[PDB]
């Protein structure tokens, strides 16, 4: 109740729309803050997409080694990776890297192309026990995050849900897990968000995001010291289009929800 009142009053103090998702899986306690609202999931959505490559490299042995042709037409809105490799070759392991650790949007438009669209991802989605998550779009369009609007959508807890399995669960093979995992883990973008309000001694893989109406986004599978794994998605929208990012939101809301732990 407490850490409602908190999560309620940060929400108050942003002029926003904050959601969060908390899995203890000590114990599978929850905490929810508008767990079943939509919201945008911008980059975080490249989560699934990179896991489903994955899911596809189970029954592919090579799939993740297959080179991909990065043309200059390609390159979308931030391709930070991508554009070293314009009229050259990635493999989908690197894309899939470039995707979640440096949010390379060609990079994961390349991923969606390898799932046949957005339709693949949320048929992976669907695959997993996900009935909540929707891909309908590409990079960059996917990060239009109108108000109201489901498409590019998830909820915290279905997010949370979905996290959990991909990266503690058995939604993908032990291996693909592991790797998942690893790239999280790597994640370059991540230090502003959740695991600025968590303690430094915590190991945190996590995947930002952003879009418009000052969409800030965060999931995380974080590693708190002598404690078992927790999952935690922190969504955060503002009323304008225009809206600056703001991270010390979800930092704010993982200091109130490592608080109560
Ligand atoms: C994803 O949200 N995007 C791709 C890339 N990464 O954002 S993050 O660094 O906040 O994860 C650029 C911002 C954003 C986008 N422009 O769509």
């Amino acid at each position: 109740s407490a850490v409602q009142q908190k999560l309620a009053a940060l929400e108050k103090s942003s002029g926003g729309r904050l959601g969060v998702a908390l899995i203890d899986t000590a114990d599978n306690t929850q905490v929810l803050y508008r767990g079943d609202e939509r919201f945008p999931m911008c980059s975080t959505s490249k989560v699934m997409a990179a896991a489903a490559v994955l899911k596809q490299s189970e029954t592919q042995k090579q799939l993740l080694n297959q080179p991909v042709e990065i043309k200059p037409a390609d390159l979308v809105n931030y391709n930070p990776i991508a554009e070293k490799h314009v009229n050259g070759t990635m493999t989908l392991a690197e894309l899939s890297a470039a995707a979640l650790q440096y949010s390379d949007n060609t990079a994961m438009n390349k991923l969606i192309a390898q799932l046949g669209g957005p339709g693949g991802v949320t048929a992976f989605a669907r695959a997993i026990g996900d009935e909540t998550f929707r891909l309908d779009r590409t990079e960059p369009t996917l990060n239009t995050a109108i108000p109201g609007d489901p498409r590019d959508t998830t909820t915290p807890r279905a997010m949370a849900q979905t996290l959990r399995q991909l990266t503690l669960g058995h939604a993908l093979g032990e291996t693909q897990r592991a790797q998942l995992v690893t790239w999280l883990k790597g994640n370059t973008t991540g230090a502003a968000s959740i695991r600025a309000g968590l303690p430094t001694s915590w190991t945190v893989g996590d995947k930002t995001g952003s879009g418009d109406y000052g969409t800030t986004n965060d999931i995380a599978v974080i590693w708190p010291q002598g404690r078992a794994p927790l999952v935690l998605v922190t969504y955060f929208t503002q009323p304008q289009q225009n809206a600056e990012s703001r991270r010390d939101v979800l930092a704010s809301a993982a200091r109130i929800i490592a608080e109560g732990l």
